[PDB]
């Protein structure tokens, strides 16, 4: 269980994208966790298609929200997910334009993190790879974040509303933290990433609804 | 376990190639099995590089022969194998031009089939996918094969000499058989493939030295 890991360094994370006015955070987190596991099983890093999931996960609400665990199950039961090149993101709802030949990755299921167990998520990021998580992104202080180890005592520990991708953890200026990839472009945060308070009583509900895919 | 399986049908096999005057049959067999497992885990069929292995598997003899098991072990310790596009075949010895960004597949080790146990190999083809094997391909009846279920009682069950890739099994005109991909071009055999006698006492030593990579 290392003290510090940054899966960007290790070639596991695709470039930050911008979801725009579509509410498709859940699909960027899914594709992000699956990108990491495809890299771990293979040697190649390949950006997979959130649009694939936006259009096709019927048990989700397209641009109006969804879950990662059900996204994973779609790609499992669907037996594949297309690549972003095959199925580029357009940020608006449409019919399932899935094409089974442009298939770039598969899924054998998912496992969920124990709710409220930051010590557990620390091991999971280190062992598995980038972990899909859900947070409270509703406060103004989180939307306009740019630097430092985010910590807001009004961040709701009990309810979440926005999906991101945990890509590491560590410590900066003596404050332990999670490293997150958001889907708000590189203009947001620190080149699209942030550092959130860690081991501080589940700040913003990071482990309230976390999962990762099996491959 | 099915009566019949044909991984050509399922998109698991790349097109037949021609090894030429280089003795690198073992490398096409290896890459073929790695192609099969990459398709099973990810869904994409991508032709991998035998030249990668010819140049870089130091414990093999390059164009002068080699083993699939030692090829697999290279890709494990090397942490990757390049794609045929990145590292095209030239049918001649040269220096290890491996490029880790062109990594297209990895290996976690290998497993061997019980020697002389066709019933076991049948399970592996059905369960795992295409299995690298070695046979006696030295006789004229095999060189001039074009159609039907190959069977020569003079085929050496004890000393194999040429690597192929078992890509299925089944039955034709009441003769149980293996389906193999050879590396002698499409002009040989039935568009580069053949059918070898199965459950006829380990014909041509088909199970004498069979393995597949772990991923
Ligand atoms: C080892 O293998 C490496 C990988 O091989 C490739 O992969 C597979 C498919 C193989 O089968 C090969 O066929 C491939 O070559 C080899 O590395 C490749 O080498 C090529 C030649 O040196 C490179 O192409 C040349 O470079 C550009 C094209 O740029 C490409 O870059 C990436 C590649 O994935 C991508 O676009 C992104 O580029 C930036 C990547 O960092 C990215 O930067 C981000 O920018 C953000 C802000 O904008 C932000 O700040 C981020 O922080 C920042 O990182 C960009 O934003 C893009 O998103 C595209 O694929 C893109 O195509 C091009 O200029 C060159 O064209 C020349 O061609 C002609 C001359 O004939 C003429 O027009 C000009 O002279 C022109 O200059 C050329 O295409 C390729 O990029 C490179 N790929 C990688 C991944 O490294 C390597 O050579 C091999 N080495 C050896 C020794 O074998
Ligand atoms: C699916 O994608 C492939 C390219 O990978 C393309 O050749 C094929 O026509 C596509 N199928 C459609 C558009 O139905």
């Amino acid at each position: 269980v290392p003290d510090s890991i940054d899966y960007r360094k290790k070639g596991y994370v695709t470039p930050v994208k911008n979801q725009g006015q579509c509410g498709s955070c859940w699909a960027f987190s899914s594709a992000g966790a699956l990108e990491g596991q495809l890299k771990k099983k293979t040697g190649k890093l390949l950006a997979l298609s959130p649009q694939n999931l936006v259009d096709c996960v019927t048990e989700n609400y397209g641009c109006g929200g969804g879950y990662m665990t059900t996204a994973f199950q779609y790609v499992q039961q669907n037996g594949g997910i297309d690549s972003e090149d095959a199925y580029p993101y357009v940020g608006q709802d449409e019919s399932c334009m899935y094409n089974a030949t442009a298939k770039a990755a598969k899924c054998r299921g998912y496992r969920e993190i124990p709710v409220g167990n930051e010590k557990a998520l620390k091991r999971a990021v280190a062992r598995v790879g980038p972990i899909s998580v859900s947070i409270d992104a509703s406060l103004a202080s989180f939307q306009f974040y740019s630097r430092g180890v985010y910590y807001d005592e009004n961040c709701d520990r009990d309810n979440v509303n926005h999906a991101v991708l945990v890509v590491g953890y560590g410590t900066q200026k003596g404050s332990k933290h999670w490293i997150i990839k958001n889907s708000w472009g590189e203009s947001w945060g620190n080149k699209g990433y942030a550092l959130l308070a860690r081991n501080k009583n589940n700040a913003c509900g990071i482990t309230n609804m976390a999962s990762f895919p099996k491959m």
